[PDB]
């Protein structure tokens, strides 16, 4: 178990596999000099040797030069491997507040590869439906599940307040899948740096021996 601003983290989250924890972190903003910590996130990953061998060709490397190479972080959300990403809200928000800024994050990534039609626009409108009608508590768990090929499932998008029962969703369209991906795995371009810099020094240590 690992805690993030008190928020207990597996080590390893089983029973979805054996997806482990290689990335901590927290979503934060400061307006006027003053932070703002949003979430608490953990990066799940599955250490199988698939994964050793797309990041094979970064190994040796530090923890500051895999910072600085954002295509290391690019070969890592391009690895064929179970992912998991778990969000913990901090701070009570609307779950519409969280939905317009997945979307335009998304819709970014989305516009920047040219790979934005109408495919991509319903499923990025059936992940904002998703959201604006749930509420941010401070306990709630987002939760995005990538499985290892498009073979088994999709992406599982999870949601957990206490109270009411897990409200899944699935979505299909890779285009926006990999983009969420990259919206938490990027590297200058991630949500959160201070995720980013757990992953690098994760990595770093793996990626020496």
């Amino acid at each position: 178990t690992v805690t993030v601003e008190g928020i207990p983290f597996p080590a390893e989250i089983t029973f979805t596999p054996a997806v482990s924890l290689v990335g901590n972190g927290i979503t934060d903003i400061e307006i006027h000099f003053l932070q703002i910590k949003y979430n608490a996130i953990g990066i799940y990953l599955h250490s199988n040797d698939v994964l050793l061998d797309h990041l094979h060709g970064w190994k040796g490397k530090s923890a500051d030069e895999l910072l600085g190479d954002d295509s290391f972080f690019q070969a890592l959300v391009a690895a064929p491997v179970e992912k998991l990403f778990r969000v913990v809200v901090i701070k009570e928000i609307k779950g519409s507040q969280y939905g317009v800024q997945l979307e335009s994050s998304v819709r970014d990534r989305l516009v920047a590869a040219d790979k934005y039609d109408d495919d991509e626009e319903e499923a990025l409108e059936k992940i904002t439906d998703f959201f604006q009608a749930k509420y941010f508590k401070p306990g709630s768990v987002i939760t995005f599940h990538f499985p290892a090929t498009s073979a088994a499932g999709a992406v599982e998008i999870s949601f957990a307040t206490e109270g009411k029962d897990a409200a899944k969703m699935k979505v299909e369209n890779e285009n926006v899948a990999r983009m969420i991906q990259k919206w938490y795995l990027g590297g200058d371009s991630a949500v959160s740096p201070t995720t980013v810099r757990s992953m690098a020094d994760r990595f770093a240590a793996l990626l020496s021996a």
